[PDB]
């Protein structure tokens, strides 16, 4: 018994925060690197997580298993192929998933992730893999994906060439930029590479999203927002701790990208407190419903609609709406823009 059992948009969840198990558990035997477990289910019990911990702890469960993928051309291109069927089946009609291309490369990097050894695996390449694989996907279960390039918080020597791949991959289902990674790195918000590398998106119409205020303060928000131009606020959660910010935040129809069960899993929301999407719901303000990291949640896009329904009061009438706004706020061209709406009207009758 779903929470809401309709089409559904999604415009959070990272590929690499989205994989099989199996999949994992596959690679490592595959290409014979270890993994802290070998069975999916204590490859889930560990890679999970099932009590709040913390950003920089939460980050640290990739460490386990990114090495499996990373630099595998035959795995990138399959988790994003997998990646569209989990979203088939959960009931989403248009998705944007995001990654780092640079995370999952082995050659033209620096510093090399995961302590690879050299390849031949580029960050472009990476960018090219998944397209693919987002595309035969797309074909074979026929739901609309994009995809989005991350930013590091860590890494803003990166930025600059992740603008590159944005541009070079314009809606060949590349359609944004994102700055992930640790939002408690002090100024990384303001790097120059990151600062620079959102000033060419603005001046190249490159899309933008930034995570932001999920564990950080209105100020990150605000720099987010003012600094990087950011069209949309992943998460944002803290923004409502500033009532003048969040007011023009509320008045510019800011979109406010929501995670729930994430927020609570990363210690992001004291769960004695009120969540933030409460308040979004209630002064009726622009924000999808995602999942963010499903895999390391141990969740699905229902886990956080059950959890919004049952603690949050939603209704099936917030769910339509967010969704409507979340199409509407999607990095979607204008007519495939307008398509998707049509579809949700459609269904929605
Ligand atoms: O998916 C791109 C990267 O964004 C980061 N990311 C994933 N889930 C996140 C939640 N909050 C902040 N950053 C996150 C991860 O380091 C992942 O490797
Ligand atoms: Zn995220």
């Amino acid at each position: 018994t779903p929470a809401f059992n309709k089409p559904k948009v999604e415009l959070h969840v990272h590929l690499d925060g989205a994989i099989k198990p199996e999949t994992i558990l596959y690679f490592g035997k595959k290409r014979g690197i270890a993994l802290p477990a070998d069975t999916v289910e204590e490859l889930r019990n560990i890679i999970g997580m099932d009590k709040p911990l913390s950003l920089p702890g939460f980050l640290a469960k990739f460490d386990y298993y990114m090495p499996v993928i990373a630099g595998c051309r035959e795995a990138i291109k399959r988790i994003a192929y997998e990646f569209v069927e989990m979203k088939a089946k959960e009931g989403v009609v248009y998705v944007e998933v995001r990654y780092s291309p640079h995370l999952l490369a082995n050659s033209k990097v620096d510093p090399m992730p995961w302590n690879q050894t050299e390849g031949d695996v580029t960050p472009d390449d990476v960018v090219d893999l998944v397209n693919q694989g987002l595309q035969e996907g797309e074909q074979a279960f026929g739901i609309k994906v994009r995809s989005i390039l991350c930013c590091m918080r860590h890494q803003p020597s990166w930025s600059l060439e992740v603008l590159e791949l944005c541009k070079k991959y314009n809606q060949k289902t590349v359609v944004a930029m994102d700055l992930a990674g640790d939002e408690t790195i002090e100024g990384s918000s303001l790097f120059p590479g990151h600062v620079e590398a959102y000033e060419g998106a603005v001046k190249n119409g490159i899309h933008r999203t930034v995570h932001a205020g999920e564990v950080g303060s209105p100020e990150v928000v605000r720099e987010a927002v003012d600094i990087l131009k950011t069209e949309r606020v992943g998460e944002g959660y803290h923004t409502i701790e500033d009532e003048a910010l969040y007011n023009r935040l509320l008045k510019e129809n800011m979109h406010f990208e929501v995670c729930p069960w994430s927020s609570y899993l990363t210690g992001a929301w004291d769960p004695k407190t009120t969540h933030a999407v409460v308040r979004f719901k209630n002064d009726k303000a622009n924000y999808s419903l995602n999942t963010d990291d499903p895999l390391i949640f141990k969740s699905t896009l229902d886990t956080d609609y059950q959890m919004t329904k049952k603690d949050m009061g939603f209704t099936e009438e917030e769910f339509k709406r967010l969704n409507i706004n979340a199409a509407k706020s999607s990095f979607l061209p204008e007519e495939e823009k307008k398509e998707l709406l049509e579809r949700l009207y459609r269904e929605y009758q």
